């Protein structure tokens, strides 16, 4: 029967062999013809229609062809697989945006695709390309009134996704197309607090550039103290020219800082500890008064105890032992 036809179509969609499509819908009745093509192929969990696989794979000729001749639903949903796990309600476009089938996508579009499509997790192709980070289908598909504001099902912005991983000329662009830069998330995060914890020293200014609210984390974590947190030294540095709590932020900052470069085993430093834990006792310590409320011993952290003064960390400065307890006993503090 067709079950098995419907594999043969299938198969050269997915390969972009447009000739052996072309010859195996041939002589078909526009009942056959429909079933064909609408039928859906379930490869290792990847649920998809012909046009849908040819779509993913970049196959324009496939593509071209579906739409033009046979013109096939522009809205055919699926299951498909992206470098590992898949995605829920998926069209040809969600899956030519995030695969960076540019070509694919000006033609879905222009054969009249709905660009606002929302996946399952309610995931826009545009939050698809931004995460991606193919710019000009970004570009293309906002000229296509691809709506900004739609965010995920947890309230992640196209803005975010794409300052968590380093797209600085998607950003740039999207805050140009004005995306609000103070979105908020679930866990309570901007995209301010996002490219804060990676490093992205760049996008952190556009952010700035931009008149980036400085907002609380879920947990309570200024995108200052996420990325001294996250030990991005840069980072800490460049936000610390804006308007930190006069003293009790940016000591804090500065503390936790220093204190990150002893907890954290990939970027490991103490020279960079005592640099900065000194540092934040200065500030501490110029006004006579602002002072530190200090935890007692523990046997986590031997039983030691917390500096309080300049002249306590003096002596600490060549014992490597000692700093890296007391980074954690800082990190424990301040965070807990
Ligand atoms: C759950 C949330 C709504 C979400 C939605 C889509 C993506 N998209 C990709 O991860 C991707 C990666 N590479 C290519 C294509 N897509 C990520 C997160």
């Amino acid at each position: 029967h067709m079950e098995g036809l419907a594999g043969y179509v299938y198969k050269a969609a997915s390969e972009g062999k447009v000739l052996t499509l072309a010859a195996l819908l041939l002589n078909r009745s526009e009942s056959d013809i429909r079933y064909l093509l609408g039928y859906v192929s379930q490869q290792g969990g990847q649920r998809s229609t012909p046009l849908i696989i040819a779509a993913r794979n970049g196959h324009a000729k496939v593509v071209r062809l579906l739409l033009e001749h046979y013109r096939v639903q522009t809205q055919q949903t699926g299951t498909v697989r992206f470098d590992g796990y898949v995605i829920d309600g998926a069209t040809a476009l969600w899956c030519a945006a995030g695969a960076g089938h540019f070509e694919v996508v000006k033609l879905l579009v222009s054969h009249g695709a709905n660009v606002n499509h929302t996946t399952v997790t309610n995931s826009t192709p545009l939050r698809a390309a931004c995460f991606d980070g193919r710019l000009d289908i970004v570009k293309y598909l906002v000229e296509n009134n691809a709506n900004i504001s739609i965010a995920n099902k947890y309230d992640n912005t196209c803005l975010m996704i794409a300052a968590y991983k380093g797209h600085t000329d998607v950003v740039r662009y999207l805050l140009e197309q004005r995306a609000d830069p103070n979105a908020k998330a679930h866990c309570g995060a901007t995209a301010l607090h996002f490219a804060a914890e990676a490093g992205h020293i760049d996008i952190v200014k556009e952010l700035i550039k931009w008149r980036a609210a400085i907002v609380v984390n879920g947990h309570g974590m200024t995108p200052l103290k996420v990325a001294a947190e996250s030990c991005k030294a840069d980072v800490v540095e460049l936000l610390l020219s804006h308007a930190d709590c006069d003293r009790r932020s940016r000591i804090e900052a500065l503390e936790l800082l220093g204190a990150s470069f002893a907890n954290d085993r990939e970027n490991y430093d103490i020279i960079k500890t005592y640099h900065y834990l000194y540092l934040a006792m200065l500030e501490r310590f110029q006004d006579g008064i602002l002072e530190k409320e200090v935890l007692p011993p523990i046997h986590a952290y031997g039983n030691r105890t917390e500096c309080r003064n300049p002249q306590e960390l003096e002596s600490i400065r060549q014992d490597r032992d000692a700093l890296h307890m007391e980074g954690l006993i800082v990190r424990e503090r301040i965070l807990g």
